[PDB]
Formats: C-alpha cells, sequence, structure tokens
C-alpha cells in the first residue's frame, strides 16, 4: 500500500431543480453538500486522498446550461461550461454537478473514465436521489472514482461487511469501502496519466 | 468518521545486538528499517497518520542502556535514556527500540498505552524476530497503536480476509488492517489528550 498524499479541490454546482427542491433555502443545500464531502473524505482515507470544497455554486436565479434527462448530453453541456466559465473564474481540480432531474434510463450519476485534471473532462454529474447523505456520498465518491481511472467491480463485490464503492448499481447499506481493485486502478492511473493538479494542499 | 491528518516523527534505535547480527553493516540495517516504516505507513493510511523516519540511531560501539531479558526492565531503562539523552539531541515524537535479544515470555513487543508525545513514555520495544519486513512492520505498527491509546482486539480478529493488527499475538499472513475498535480507541485518544507533537508535517 504505497500511496502518497494527494489533494482534490472540489466545486459542486447545484442546479435550479435542486434549488427549488429544498424550498429555496440555501443553508439547507450548503449543509447537505458539506456532510457529503465529509463522507467522501472518510471513504478516500485509505487511498490517501483528501477532498476539499473550494466553492459551492447554487444556480438560485437561472440554469446556466440546458439540464436534460439524457445524462451524457447534460455531461456534455456541463463540460463546455466548466471549461469556459467556471474554470475561467475559479481554479479547481474537479467539478461535480448536483442535478434533480430524473435521469433517463434510471441513471443516478455519470462521469468519464481517467480524466482528473483535464480542462474539459475533469467532471461528473450526480443526481439528488436520496435523503440519506451517505448514499449520496458513495454516489459522488463513485463518480470521482471514475475520474481517477477506476473501472467497476463485480455486482457481488464486498470488502468484509462493506460494499465496494465502485459497484455498478446502488444497494443500500451502512458500510461502504473501496475495493483492492479500485486501489489498483488508481495506483496505475497516478503512475500512468500522472495528474498534475492534485498535489497542492488547498 | 473522519480523522484529521497527523504526522509522527519516528526515531528507531538499533542496539549492539542488532549491529552484531547484520555483520556490522549499517547500510543493510538502514534498508531493513526504511522498508518497515513503508509498511507501517500503509497500515496507517486508514487512520490518516503518516510516519516519518526522522533519524536512525545504531549503537555501533556499545549499548547506552542495560538491555535485559525482562521486557519491562528494558522498557523503563530505555524510557529514561530517551528523556535525558535523545530528546535533548533530536526533536522527535516517538522512539522505537529495535533489540535482538530474545525477550522473556517469548515477547516480541512492548509499549505504553495512550502515551503519544510524552517525553518519557512515548516509546516502544520491538524484537528483531522475522526476516520478513512485513511481520516486522506489523509488530512496530502494533506497538505504535498502543502508544495511540489502542488496546487489543479479539484472539481471532478479522476485518475481512485481513488479520487485525491489534491481536494479542502474531499469526503469519499477507494482508493486515486496523479494526474498527482500534480506530475508535485512537479517536478518543485525540479528543482526550490533544497531542500537540503530532500536528507538524516533517
Ligand atoms: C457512472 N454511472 C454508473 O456507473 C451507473 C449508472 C447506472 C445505474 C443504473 C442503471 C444504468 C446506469 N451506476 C451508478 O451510477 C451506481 C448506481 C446508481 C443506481 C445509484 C453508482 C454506484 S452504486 C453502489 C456503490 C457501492 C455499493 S452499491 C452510484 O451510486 N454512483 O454514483
Ligand atoms: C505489548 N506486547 C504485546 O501486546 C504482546 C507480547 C507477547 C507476545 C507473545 C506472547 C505473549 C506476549 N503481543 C505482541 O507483541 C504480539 C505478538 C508478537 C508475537 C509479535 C503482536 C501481534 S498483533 C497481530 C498482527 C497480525 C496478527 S496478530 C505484535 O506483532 N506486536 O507487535
Ligand atoms: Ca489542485
Ligand atoms: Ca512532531
Ligand atoms: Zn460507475
Ligand atoms: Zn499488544
Amino acid at each position: 500500500q504505497n500511496l502518497p498524499q494527494r489533494y482534490i479541490e472540489l466545486v459542486v454546482v447545484a442546479d435550479h431543480r435542486v434549488f427549488m427542491k429544498y424550498n429555496s433555502d440555501l443553508n439547507t443545500i450548503r449543509t447537505r453538500v458539506h456532510e457529503i464531502v465529509n463522507f467522501i473524505n472518510g471513504f478516500y482515507r485509505s487511498l490517501n486522498i483528501h477532498v476539499s470544497l473550494t466553492d459551492l455554486e447554487i444556480w438560485s436565479n437561472e440554469d446556466q446550461i440546458n439540464i436534460q434527462s439524457a445524462s451524457s448530453d447534460t455531461l456534455n453541456a456541463f463540460a463546455e461550461w466548466r471549461e469556459t466559465d467556471l474554470l475561467n473564474r475559479k481554479s479547481h481540480d474537479n467539478a461535480q454537478l448536483l442535478t434533480a432531474i430524473e435521469l433517463d434510463e434510471e441513471t443516478l450519476g455519470l462521469a468519464p473514465l481517467g480524466t482528473m485534471c483535464d480542462p474539459k473532462l475533469s467532471i461528473g454529474i450526480v443526481q439528488d436521489h436520496s435523503p440519506i447523505n451517505l448514499l449520496m456520498g458513495v454516489t459522488m465518491a463513485h463518480e470521482l472514482g471514475h475520474n481517477l481511472g477506476m473501472e467497476h467491480d463485480g455486482k457481488d463485490c464486498l470488502r468484509g461487511a462493506s460494499l465496494c464503492i465502485m459497484r455498478p448499481g446502488l444497494t443500500k447499506g451502512r458500510s461502504y469501502e473501496f475495493s483492492d481493485d479500485s486501489m489498483h486502478y488508481y495506483e496505475r492511473f497516478l503512475k500512468q496519466y500522472k495528474p498534475q493538479c492534485i498535489l497542492n494542499k488547498p
């Protein structure tokens, strides 16, 4: 287990549909997100990654992109905007989108593989699908995981009593952990792609 | 549960018996210890502790304390040496003595409980008992665990396929982890004692 200290500067963007859903109360969205970054961190402990929230942007007025049901299409719109608007203003390593649209083929999240630190592709879309901050943490941790070159595990993946975070579907539980495969998908990525943006302590 | 980033400044002291074991070659002793620490770091990824090899003291000429079979006699003797001699020469957090003497009840390790940062009791004893750096790494990690307020786990403690590091006796294996209990023992340790010495990045 030779993994050096890495740091991710995360910016979560909450859409207009999220804004409406929590009765327009911003302090409610802030707290949820903050708790979620807390669960992510606990999961990434063994990987030696520390996830830091640099900015949380709530589209309280109007949606900056056309939020669609087709996950890959919204993924597309969010990439162009990250590059030309958010990254133009805020220096950040990764950007995740918190949408409340009921995603097409029952997709609860989507992110491209092995893309951490790419101007266009260092992103992910997470659907606000559970009132339990834990199942949302595993969700966002799952998508960040794909950014770090992690492929899926088996459906019957378990690590002790814990559920492997990189499973293809979401099963409810109380203990979730990353599998040895995930640790290996990341070890190779770090040596292969060698992400430059994740070394600075925020 | 998220545990903060802590850093232990470790000094390993190899006695004359260890010096006479590796044919007076300091290089080999240096390479044995360097790898043992790497293994300690891997076990500690989960608890957010990084261990640094601050200095390696090899008593090449003669022992500075009376090395005795009685583990407890040697522990208390090494404790007062560390406080009056070593601490006043090398600023460090914890000091582990690597001895080559066959300890009393077939003892392979001994260290004080919940004593990290103490000028006298932030110590430990490790017997050079296995030519496999991994087992040597668990032995030193077990004793640093005691220093961090960790008490023993069950006779047959298992966190998945991995053997708990805090078992009262060493069973030869290929993967080791710290159990939930050990993670809670250290949590309480941090909250209760607020050790200052483990906050600076070396
Ligand atoms: C990148 N997207 C994916 O890999 C697909 C999307 C999908 C789902 C169902 C059908 C077709 C596609 N899986 C997921 O999103 C997952 C499941 C959804 C239903 C919440 C995914 C992981 S679930 C688990 C993690 C640990 C134990 S179980 C999740 O919570 N991620 O954030
Ligand atoms: C503070 N002293 C102790 O707790 C006593 C000392 C002792 C040993 C044998 C018999 C009686 C007493 N046990 C230990 O040292 C242990 C035993 C020795 C054999 C290495 C302890 C084993 S933990 C485990 C990690 C993985 C599986 S089991 C160790 O590797 N530690 O470093
Ligand atoms: Ca960065
Ligand atoms: Ca220190
Ligand atoms: Zn996935
Ligand atoms: Zn013990």
